[PDB]
This record gives C-alpha cells, structure tokens and sequence, in this order.
C-alpha cells in the first residue's frame, strides 16, 4: 500500500485543500456513483484502486449496504455471463477468474489482476460498463448520431478530437474522417457506461480511463443528460498535468 | 494524356532499358495477368492507367479476345452485384455508376472516376479482387494463419511490418501487436486478390496499390504459391524511390 503523505496525497479539487484518505472515504460513501479515473498501465494507480475499494467495501458491507463495481474493461452485453460468475464465486479459483469473466485480452491482465481479484471475491458484483467490440465496429462503420444536450456539444467533441489526435499522433487535417469516427466512438462508450451507472439499483464504483471519468468531456456529462438525481463523485488518479475541473478529488503522487 | 518522352518514360526493369509505350503494350498483351501498381491519390498515375487500359482494350477487342479488370477497391464478395452491373451496362448512366457498383467511399470516387468509367463502358467486366470489410474485421479479431511457401516467409512479413510501421508512423515496440495484425491483413488481401486472378478464365488486369503489386512482398508471391502457370507481368507507376525488383516495367515521371 502507498504511504499517505510520503507516497501520495489527496486534494479536494473544489477548494484545493489537502484532505486525508479517511476524510475522502467518508465523503465518497455519500455518493451513489463513484467514478475512479486511471492511467491504464500505471502501477501506483493500481495500488490506489485497491486501497480505495477496500476502505469503501469494508464500511458498506459492515452496514449491509450493497456495493458493486462497473468496469470499462468489460462490455455491458457480458452481464448474463458475469452474473453467473457472481453466482459461482466460491467455485472460481484465482487462476480460473479470467476465464469466468471472459476477460478481453486487449486489457492486459497483469494491469488488472490485483484490483479485479479483490473486487471479485468481496461482496461486490462486477458489472460490464462498456460497448461490445461488435457495437464499436458498428459505430465506426456509421450509425445515427448520439443525441444529448450537455454531453454532445461541439465544444466537448472538439476537446475529444484534439485529445485523440494527440494520443495517436494523427494529423488533424490528413486524418479528419478517422478522428471524427474515434470521437463518436468515445462519445458512445461514455453514453453506455453512463447508462449502466444511471440505471443501477445499488451504490456503484466505476473504474475507467481518466478521459472517460472527466467531468469536462466524459461520463459525468452523459449522466446529467440522463436526468439522474444520483449523487455523483469523481476521483482521478493523477498523471502529468492536473486539471481541477476533471474531478472532485485528485490523488497526487510523489513527486 | 501524358506525353511520352516529355512527361514520362518506361523502363524494362530486367535490363533497365528504356522501352516505348507501344513496345511495352505489345509485351503486356502476351501476359495472362497484368498487375498495375499505383499511388492511390496520384493524378499522373490515374492518367497513365487510362492510357494503358485503352491501348490494351483496343487491341484485344479488335481480336475478339475477352479482357477484364479486377480492382483492389471492390471486394470479391460483391461479384454477383457487379455481374448485374455488367449485364445492365447500357442502363447505368455516368452518375448512376457509383451506385450500380456499390462503390465503397473509403476509396475517393474522384481518384477513380476517370479510369472506372472508361473500364465500365468498354467490353471489360469489372471484378472485385479484395476482402470484404467484414472479412477484414474478422482477420483483425483473430483467424487461423495463412499458409504459403514463398508468400508467407518471415522475410516477406518483416518487410511488410516495416512498410506499415513507416506508413502509419507506428513505433515497432509500442505498437507490435497492432502491426502484426495489419501485416496479416495485408497478407490476406494479397492472397484473395491472387485467388481472384489465378482462377479467372479471361485475360485480366488488376489495379491495386504498389505494395500489393510488388513482386518482392505482394500478390505475385501468392500467385506462385497457387501454382499458376499463367504468364504474370507487373507494371508499377513510380513515386519516390524505384526498386527494380518490384515490377517488370516501371513508368517514370518528369522529373
Ligand atoms: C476503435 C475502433 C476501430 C475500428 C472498429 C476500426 C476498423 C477499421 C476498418 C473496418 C477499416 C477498413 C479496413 C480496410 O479497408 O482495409 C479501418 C481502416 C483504417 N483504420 Fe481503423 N478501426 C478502429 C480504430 C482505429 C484507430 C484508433 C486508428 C488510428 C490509430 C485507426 C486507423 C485506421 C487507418 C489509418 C485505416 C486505413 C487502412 C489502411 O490502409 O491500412 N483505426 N479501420
Ligand atoms: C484495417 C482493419 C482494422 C480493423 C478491423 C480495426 C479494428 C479495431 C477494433 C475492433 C478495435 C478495438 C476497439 C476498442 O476496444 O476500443 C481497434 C482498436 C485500435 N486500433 Fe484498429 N482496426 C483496423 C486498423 C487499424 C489501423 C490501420 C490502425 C493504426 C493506424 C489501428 C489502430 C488502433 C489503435 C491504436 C486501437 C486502440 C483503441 C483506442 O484506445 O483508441 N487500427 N481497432
């Protein structure tokens, strides 16, 4: 476990005040949906996810409050299969886990095993949050435009355009048609993950990449468009630059 | 039309001797399969394709020898649809052509209209040479390895690896899994286009990108593996560097 005040600290992004890990937990427990943003290959993020999950799980189970975990890394189409794994929990062994969940190898198991193991064997159910491969391929090949009010603005789409252009080093002029397709795919992924979170009957934590959890361009906008009255809280695990507007709490690593 | 000796010239790549356009034609007429390699957005290539097609078409039709054109830009799965267009030739007007052929818009019509119009309205039939989108998606998601002797060597695959890496500016280390998928897709495209050419009962010209027509890494290797006794000839429309081993004739532009 990372050492608080030696290895990391936490800011409330609204006030920019440093807040204890315990005090952040007490606040997160108030939320109905907790978004946890990560960099997918970042080891310190993976440790942080276990610490936060463990503290929330312990408190909620001791109160008999249901608490589930949605994963950008599993599709929502997989839920029937995942419910079976939840049912057969005691029958799936640590090395059978990836097969039970039908883990997709686009997501390197190494980068997920620690968190997903702790999640899977607690009282939490794992939810698939995302689009399927087939769904993503279908959007790319051209489907009807996503409707929205705050989540689909030109401003959001352009921010997503430039982020993806930079992520893939794709010249905005040469690669215009491709980038607009990738933007629409991000928008659709965000909508689906929001759909899963908005309709869920138990308190829920999402693990997803930082661009997805961002309050500026991501899932939070789509939750708003769904007209949810759920209390939403966003915790981002920092890497590189920190935009306070992206989240409600940020973990900052030493550094 | 480009002016011979002012705008372009032709080398026999075996001898590196300059050869007249008329003398190249007389040789091409001897072949059963003529591969014509292009750069897809290059205007002078497009003019060159019309000149070569016209000279071959005129000679062969005057002899009542059937002569057809296969296109990397249409899938072989489309043939039933394309045979209907061939049948309804006199009923499809210049502006209905793209709809009759079910043209895929990944290929910019502007870059194909001149050649495809001249082809479509002659006595030639248009053949789909390539994989379908669905076929390409299925290979990407993982299918069983292509078998071959000369066409699937590590040497060929590595050349394709580096070509694609450079074409897309994809760092060989970071993007290793992606590049191997793209290599396998090229290999499959080459195999299918070869399959179409090898089994065709009439003399045939293929239009395809230069990497596909290359005798070093492309379709010619797959034709060999099919054990065809057809006479094969490769004509490349140059751009940038010229590797003599890529083709049997090369058009060189001024320059
Ligand atoms: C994420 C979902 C994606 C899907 C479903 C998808 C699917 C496809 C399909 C079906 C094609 C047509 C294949 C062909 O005609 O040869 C294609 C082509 C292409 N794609 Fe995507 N792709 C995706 C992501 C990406 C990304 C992230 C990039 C950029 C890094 C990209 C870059 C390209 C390029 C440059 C081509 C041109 C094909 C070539 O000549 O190599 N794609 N893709
Ligand atoms: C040519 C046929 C292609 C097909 C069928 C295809 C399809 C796909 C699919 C189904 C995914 C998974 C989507 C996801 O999990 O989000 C994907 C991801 C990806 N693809 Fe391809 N693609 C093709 C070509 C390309 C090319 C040419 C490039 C490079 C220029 C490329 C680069 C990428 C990258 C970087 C991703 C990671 C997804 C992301 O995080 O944005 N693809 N592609």
């Amino acid at each position: 476990p990372l050492q608080e005040n030696k290895d990391f600290y936490i800011l409330d992004t609204h006030t920019q005040k440093k807040i204890s890990f315990e005090d952040m937990i007490l606040e997160l427990l108030k939320a109905d949906v907790i978004l946890l943003g990560e960099k997918h290959d970042e080891v310190k993020h993976k440790i942080s996810q276990v610490m936060i999950f463990n503290a929330l799980e312990g408190n909620l189970s001791s109160q008999n409050i249901n608490f589930d975990v949605a994963l950008e890394m599993l599709a929502s189409t997989e839920q029937n299969h995942l419910d079976k794994a939840f049912k057969n929990k005691k029958t799936i062994k640590a090395n059978e886990l990836t097969n039970a969940l039908n883990w997709d190898k686009v997501w390197k198991w190494k980068d997920y095993e620690q968190f997903v193991n702790v999640v899977f064997y607690s009282k939490s159910k794992i939810l698939g949050a995302n689009l399927s491969r087939s769904e993503i391929t279908s959007i790319y090949n051209g489907a009807q435009p996503l409707k929205g009010y705050v989540s689909t603005t030109n401003e959001v789409k352009k921010q997503l355009f430039d982020i993806i252009s930079l992520s893939h080093k794709l010249n905005p002029e040469e690669n215009k048609e491709l980038l607009d397709k990738l933007v629409e795919i991000q928008q659709f992924k965000d909508r689906r993950m929001a759909d899963v979170l908005v309709h869920h009957v138990n308190k829920v934590l999402l693990l997803a990449g930082s661009y997805h959890t961002s309050k500026k361009i991501g899932i939070p906008l789509h939750i708003q468009d769904f007209k949810s009255s759920k209390k939403i809280v966003v915790v981002n695990l920092s890497y590189g630059e920190i935009d306070l507007k992206d989240s409600d709490y940020v973990l900052i690593y030493k550094g």
